C-alpha cells in the first residue's frame, strides 16, 4: 500500500475517477482484473468513498470506462482464470445487483449488453452467457414482471434464422444449455399457436433441396421431432408426417435419401424411422410389392432395375410385406418380367456390385433353384449363370457342374 | 536579506514598485516566483507599506501591472508544477482569484481578460485555461446563485465540432485531460437533452463531409456511435440504426471499405469490427442475397481483379456469415459461371499467392477443381489452368493432375 501517492492523491483532491485514469486502468480491459494497478486503485476508492465525496463501487467505474458489454465481456474472461476466478463471481453478482437495484429490464439489458446490435453472433457473445443469468435473477427478484429468453431473443431474430443458430449453438458447451433451453421455448410458442407440422416445414425452409440431401439436416430431426410432438395434445387433428414430406417429395425421391442417410451413425438413426413411415405408409394403404414397384418407377429403369438406388429399397418392402401381409416371391415377379436368360444376367451384373452382392446373389439362388423343375437344359445353364467367366470356386459354376452331372 | 541595500531604498524614497524594475524582476515572468532577488522585493514591500502613507501594495497586483492578468496566470500554472515553488503559487493563485471574486467579475469577463478568447482555437494549450477553470469552480462556489459550466462559456467561442476535436487531442495531453474530459461530458449531456438526433448529429459533426480523411480514423466517428448508443438507450422509442445514417452519405462499397482499411489497425480494430457487424446485420436483415451484395459491393465492376479488390473478403465472409445464418449458397457456383473454368482457375491461382486471398482462394479452387472430371476437361487444360508447372512437387494440385491424367 502506496501511503506516500495515496496522501498525495486525497491532497489534490483527486477523485476515484481520475485516480483510475492517472493509473492508466481504462488502457485494456484485459489487464485489469487481479492486476496489481487495480488494487492500488480499490484501496484508494475506499480512502476515496470518505465524506462529501460521491461515492463509487467497482462495478460502477468499470462500467463508466468500458461499458456495460465491456465490463461482461471482462468478467467472463476473468471467470475462466484460476489466479482471478473468486473476484470475477463477486464481481459478477455485484453487476447483476446494480442492474437489478435500478431495473433494468432484461430487454433493457440485452441493449445494454449490446446484444441486440449482435444479434446474429448471439451465441457467440459472453454477454449472453452474463445477460441469461441476469434474466433468471431477474424472473425471481421481480415474480410480477417475468418473461423469458425467447420472449426477449425471438423479436430480434427470423424464426427459421433464430432455429439454425440453437442447433449450432448447441454444438457448443458454454451455450449448448441455453441452446436447449431456448429451445424448449420456440417449442411450446409455436404448440400453444397451434401451428401444424406442415406449416412448419416451410416456416424452417425444409421444401428445399439445392444445400441439401436434407436427412443431414438437424432442422429436419427438429421438425419431426415437434410434430410427434403434434400428436402430442392433439391427438385428433393430425397426420404423421411422411404425408407432409410426400407433399414435396416423391416416393423415388424420399426413398433414396433414406438409402443414403443410412450410411452413417450421424443419420442412420433419422434414416430408420422415415424408412418406418414410408413402410408404414405402403403397408396402410396396402400397396403390394408390385405396386410399390411403380410407386418407384423401377419399371422405368427396365433392364437396368438393379442399379436404382432404390433397387434396395423396393427389396426391403418386398420382404416386409411377405413377412407382415402375405407371401410374395419376388423371384417369381423378376421371372415372369424379364425370363429366365435375361434375369439370370441381370443378377449375375448385379453380384459385381458390392451394395447389391448378397440380395444379387440371394435371388439368384432362388432363381437356378427352380430351374430343374423348368426341364432348363445344361447348356443355357451354362450360358445363362455366365458360368465361362465365374471363379473355380463359384458356387453357380459348382452348381453348373452338379446340375450337368445329375442329367 | 540584504539591509543595507533595503535601507538605502527607503532613504532613496523608492517605491514598491521601483524597487521591482531595479531588481530587473519585469524582465522575465518566467524567472519570478523562482528568482532569488523576489524574497528580498518581498521584504522591501512589507517595508514600503509598513511606511505611514504611501500608497499600498500587494504581490499579485505589482505582478499584475507587469505581466498582466494571463501573464500572471502563466506564472503561477508553470510554477504550480515545481516542487520549489508551489506553495506560493496556490497562494498567489488565490489572491487572484479572490481579487476577481472581489472585483465580481464573472468567469466570462475572466476569459477576456486571460485572453481566452483571442486564443480561441489554441485555448487547451494556453497554461491561462487551468487558471480560468479553477475561477469558474470558486466563482459557483462564491455566488452559487450565478452558476455555469466550462462548457457554457467555451461553446459560445467555437463551432460544436471544432470543439469535439480540440477535446480529442486535450484528452491526450497530461495537463488539460481532467479538464477536456469534464468538458466533453457536458458537451455529450447538453446534446442528449436537447435531444440531438445522431442523425442530425451526425452533420454537425462534419462526418459525412470527409473526403480527404476516411471516417473510421476519426476519434469523433467513435464517439458519435457512443452517442447514438447512448441516444437509443434514453429514448428507446426513437428507432435508430447506425448504418441508416452513415449510408445517406456513403456506397456499400466505400463502407465496406473503410471497414478492411480499420480492421489492420488495432486501435481502429474495434470500430472497424463494430460497423461490420452492422453491415452485415442490416444486409441480413433487409434479406440481400450473397449475389445481390456482389453487386453492392460493385465487385461485378472489377471483372477479373475482384480479387484484388479491399472489399472482396468482405464478400466472402458475408457468404458464409449468410449459408450458416439462412440459406447455403455456393460461392464457386456463382463465381464459375460468372468467369469459366479458364480464367476462374487464372483468377483462383493468382489470388492463392497473396496472403490476404490465399487460404479462401485454395478452399474455392478446391470446390472448382473437384467439379472438372464430371465436365471432362482435358488433363493439358487441367495442367495449364491451374499453372500445374509453377507449383510444388507435393502440391495437392499437381497431385491431382497426376491421378487425372492417368483415368480420363
Amino acid at each position: 500500500i502506496n501511503t506516500a501517492q495515496l496522501k498525495s492523491w486525497l491532497e489534490s483532491g483527486e477523485s476515484a475517477d481520475d485516480v483510475f485514469k492517472l493509473l492508466k486502468l481504462d488502457s485494456a480491459a484485459d489487464k485489469v482484473l487481479g492486476h496489481a494497478k487495480l488494487d492500488e486503485w480499490i484501496e484508494y476508492m475506499k480512502l476515496f468513498n470518505g465524506k462529501g465525496s460521491k461515492k463509487t463501487t467497482l462495478i460502477k467505474t468499470l462500467t463508466a470506462h468500458f461499458e456495460d458489454d465491456g465490463v461482461a465481456r471482462m468478467i467472463q474472461k476473468a471467470l475462466q482464470v484460476d489466479s482471478t476466478a473468486k473476484m470475477a463471481k463477486r464481481l459478477q453478482f455485484e453487476q447483476i445487483q446494480r442492474w437489478l437495484g435500478q431495473e433494468k429490464t432484461p430487454e433493457e439489458v440485452l441493449t445494454l449488453l449490446k446484444l441486440d446490435i449482435n444479434r446474429y453472433d448471439l451465441f457467440e457473445k459472453p454477454e449472453l452467457l452474463t445477460w441469461v443469468k441476469y434474466l433468471d435473477d431477474w424472473n425471481k427478484m421481480y415474480p410480477d414482471r417475468q418473461t423469458t429468453l425467447f420472449a426477449r431473443i425471438s423479436p430480434l431474430l427470423e424464426e427459421g434464422i433464430l432455429a439454425n443458430m440453437l442447433i449450432k449453438a448447441k454444438s457448443v458447451a458454454s451455450t449448448e444449455k441455453i441452446a436447449l433451453r431456448i429451445q424448449a421455448e420456440q417449442t411450446a410458442s409455436w404448440l400453444k399457436a397451434e401451428k401444424t407440422p406442415d406449416d412448419l416445414f416451410t416456416l424452417l425452409r425444409l421444401n428445399r433441396a439445392e444445400d441439401s440431401p436434407l436427412l443431414e439436416n438437424p432442422i429436419f430431426d427438429a421438425w419431426v421431432k415437434y410434430a410427434d410432438d403434434f400428436r402430442e395434445m392433439y391427438p385428433k387433428v393430425s397426420f404423421d408426417p411422411i404425408a407432409t414430406i410426400s407433399e414435396h417429395y416423391t416416393a423415388a425421391q424420399v426413398a433414396t435419401m433414406i438409402v443414403e442417410a443410412s450410411k452413417s451413425p450421424s443419420t442412420s438413426s433419422i434414416a430408420h424411422r422415415l424408412n418406418t413411415e414410408q413402410f408404414r405408409d405402403w403397408l396402410n394403404t396396402r400397396q403390394s410389392p408390385v405396386r410399390v414397384f411403380k410407386l418407384l418407377k423401377l419399371d422405368e429403369a427396365g433392364d437396368k432395375l438393379f442399379q436404382s438406388p432404390v433397387i434396395t429399397t423396393w427389396l426391403n418392402y418386398a420382404t416386409f410385406y411377405s413377412t407382415k401381409r402375405e407371401k410374395v416371391s419376388i423371384t417369381t415377379l423378376l421371372r415372369k418380367r424379364f425370363g429366365d436368360e435375361v434375369l439370370a444376367g441381370i443378377l449375375t451384373d448385379a453380384q459385381q456390385v458390392p451394395a447389391t452382392k448378397e440380395e444379387a446373389t440371394k435371388l439368384l439362388t432362388s432363381l437356378v433353384g427352380r430351374w430343374p423343375k423348368s426341364r432348363v437344359h445344361p447348356d443355357n445353364v451354362y450360358k445363362w449363370l455366365r458360368v465361362e467367366g465365374r471363379e473355380k470356386t463359384d458356387g453357380f459354376r459348382l452348381f453348373y457342374e452338379r446340375y450337368a452331372a445329375a442329367y
